[PDB]
DNA sequence: TGCGACGGTCTGACGCTCTACACAGTGCCAGGGGGAGATAAACGAACGCTGAACGCTCCGG
């Protein structure tokens, strides 16, 4: 999606393939997010019962978790949970 | 479709004062942006000093 975001002229079939890869990447974004909904629910129930509703805490942690997945890299050899927990 | 019945939904449940009260278990710091207060200077203003100067009654030789 970064390559197709550029203004350089490429093949239209190549741009279609890049859009397909971008759609697959967005599907991966989703799949990771519904993978980690359970852990953000657990860490939100860790912080409940203090004047703020449970589902509000879950959704705010979900915002923190999409922040986490925006700032996650595979170069460091650690699991997603221990890095996501700080942002949650 | 007619049947009860099963169920949810919804409502108020006389009136006032004398009286009448308050509310509780789970992280942490660094980097950076704004405006509050102190500073010393500045352009302009008017504020004083300079007695001088005009004019008066004046006691007067």
């Amino acid at each position: 999606e970064d390559k197709l975001a550029n203004s350089d002229k490429l093949a239209p079939k190549l741009k279609r393939e890049l859009e397909i890869i971008a759609e697959d990447g967005r599907r991966a974004k989703n799949h990771l997010l519904e993978a980690n909904l359970r852990l953000v629910v657990s860490l939100a129930k860790r912080y409940t019962g203090r004047g703020m509703l449970f589902l509000d805490l879950i959704q705010e942690g979900n915002l923190g978790l999409i922040r986490a997945v925006e700032k996650f890299d595979y170069t460091k050899g650690y699991k997603f949970s221990t890095y996501a927990t700080w942002w949650i």
